[PDB]
């Protein structure tokens, strides 16, 4: 098949990665992203490690003309969106008019999954398909869950996602995205759900330790995430919800610091005559995100703690998956998480050019039949456990 | 008499300000400085509290002609140094050359190196000596007060000091998440220069910041100190008999050294030129434009500071302990004389200093440390100008 995927970042790196390691079902790939050299340093090292040749463009994906101009020239039978999520609307306009399937790892943002869902009618219409949060989290996050109302459920009450990166990258202070993002993170309000209500809670208000299964104990915050909202809709008989994410003590005071001293600023300011943007300077003085793939050391643990009823009686089983960060840089030149996000990508891509995983219309992961896409995680390099936990049931006579 | 001062910063706006309410001696006061601005803040705040006038002037200190002539020109009874340590020597040059009394409040330093010590001013002695010229070395508290709060405990407490520990806390609050009252540069070498201290004839280093104490200052409460090293060490070594160990120790909140470590972690402490979108931009120098500006910080200050001396030694045969100590509130200092308590407590002290000289109350050929010197009638100043004193037996 001939596949067109849209941005180059560190996740598009994987996903072009993977789907070159897996010619049998992708043909003929098409790379494109706004900076082309992005595109060529790709290509560079799919060569270099022997999975072969690419193709490699540009393109103003904000423009629908131009994208629909792309896309009729490429003639591709999927197309990726591992871009930014800003441009989600103008992809998957582009792909209703060239009646192209759609696919991406993170809903709109000008974050919900509102604006999507409304491409729905017109794509069944249409007669296409778009799968929505192909990633970890969203995504295999989401499997995990529809996997085990499956097979080890006939009811889930309680789900807690728990998402934890041990990776080390040896300096004091760095980061893997755009510094905005990592402020965002840790300062909008938590928010879950219990008994059909969205609860809200203070920044970072939240926590508890989790021993997380080969990296050990961790300090896990509460924060909200956008597969809550497609989870509430699909999973019957869920009682409560929550995401949890690890957070190091030494990297929440580097960020307080700054932000205190106001370095992560977006607005201008005048130094010595020449106007300056505080945040700018931040993202020149930390050490390059790119390099930090080839330092990091570690590795990483996310997955579902799920407490629901089996044949009457209470069952808790505990669904995670560990990566290592060496590893991930040896085989795709990546760490952890570009790799955790980008594995699924290619394999929702897979599954949908095999007709594994075929529909009309707009979809979440937790609609489609897990068992395909479970089995492939454990054959691309992220292999999955089960491990089931303690279920105390208390008998009142 | 005519008084000259070379330097208008936070220290020096508090001296200009105390001489102005001393016109007994202080009856004509000249200002110079390379920044109107400032001298302008200060005779403005003079002005309106009711202190009379001063005249500003400008020169640079770097020159040994420009001091000979300005010198010349105003013929100045006693020059006091409140400018840059790296300016020391050639003030002290000028006043050798027009045989005008000199006093400072720090010692010198090289702009290449960051090591301090007395070498070169102890140097001029025998000229100053020769020529008739008193020179008065380190006025302010610390060094300066705490020197003669040993030479008075000798004096009056003890017939040997064996021990010399001196105590500075500031526990001021400006309010601020982050904020310092010097150019950061400043306050990153405080906490960057290994330790050291003095023990048996012997100069003793540590890590920086290794050695750590809680203790508890009178009007404060407890706070962790640091040994950190400190000039007027130096000096009470040679002049104090029977001494065994002096020790440095200065407060410092969990949260000034958790934001100054962060922030020298990301590079915002660096001096060099990084590229910002094809602009060259030197970090250190985006961080003084985010921080809220030094000046503006004494009217937001609160909070009280606690600089003393704790001595052990022998008084008649028994061991005796007393700590002799000073409070100093921040918003008192600033009501009074428009600034923070650590400016307040270096100026005062430095202006006593003058005082005591152009009085003759302190009258000597050559240059002196402070402990050197009678210590009672710097004591009774104290007691008059703002820094009353307290000794406290153990």
């Amino acid at each position: 098949a001939k596949v067109l995927q849209i941005g180059a970042g560190g996740v598009g790196g994987v996903v072009a990665h993977k789907m070159a390691m897996n010619r049998e079902v992708f043909s003929h790939i098409t790379l494109a992203s706004r900076t082309l050299s992005k595109c060529q340093e790709i290509a560079q090292s799919i060569k270099a490690k022997g999975y072969g040749e690419i193709d490699i463009t540009t393109v103003d994906a904000d423009s629908i003309e131009e994208l629909v101009a792309l896309i009729n020239e490429v003639k591709p039978q999927i197309v990726l969106n591992i871009a930014l999520p800003y441009q989600d609307l103008t992809i998957m306009e582009a792909c209703l008019r060239t009646g192209v399937p759609y696919l991406d790892t993170a809903n709109y943002e000008h974050f919900e999954y509102k604006e999507q869902w409304a491409f729905h009618d017109r794509y069944k219409e249409k007669g296409v398909m778009a799968l929505l949060g192909s990633g970890f989290d969203p995504g295999v996050t989401n499997v995990f869950c529809a996997y085990a109302q499956k097979h080890y459920f006939d009811e889930i009450h309680e789900i807690d996602i728990l998402d934890c990166n041990a990776g080390d990258h040896g300096y004091p202070f760095a980061t893997n995205f755009n510094p905005e993002i990592n402020l965002r993170e840790v300062s909008s309000k938590g928010r879950y759900w219990e008994n059909g209500e969205w609860i809200e809670t203070e920044p970072m208000e939240i926590m508890q330790v989790w021993d997380y299964p080969e990296v050990g104990p961790k300090d896990s915050y509460l924060l909200y995430h956008e597969e809550l909202e497609s989870l509430v809709r699909n999973i019957k008989g869920l009682k409560r919800i929550r995401f949890f994410m690890t957070f190091g003590q030494s990297y929440l005071t580097h960020m307080r610091c700054l932000e205190n001293v106001g370095m992560l600023r977006i607005d201008e300011i005048e130094v010595n005559g020449c106007k300056v943007v505080p945040i700018q300077v931040l993202k020149a003085l930390l050490p390059d995100p790119a390099s930090l793939a080839s330092r990091t050391k570690g590795k990483t643990n996310i997955g579902c703690y799920i407490k629901g009823i089996k044949e009457g009686k209470a069952r808790t089983i505990y669904i995670y998956n560990v990566c290592d960060h060496e590893s991930c840089y040896r085989e795709v030149n990546a760490q952890a998480i570009s790799y955790t996000t980008g594995v699924p990508a290619m394999i929702g891509a897979k599954l949908m050019l095999e007709g594994k995983w075929s529909g009309k219309g707009v979809f979440n992961m937790e609609e489609l039949d897990p068992d395909p896409f479970m089995d492939e995680l454990n054959k691309q390099g992220l292999p999955w456990e089960v491990k089931e936990m303690e279920a105390l049931e208390h008998h009142h006579h």
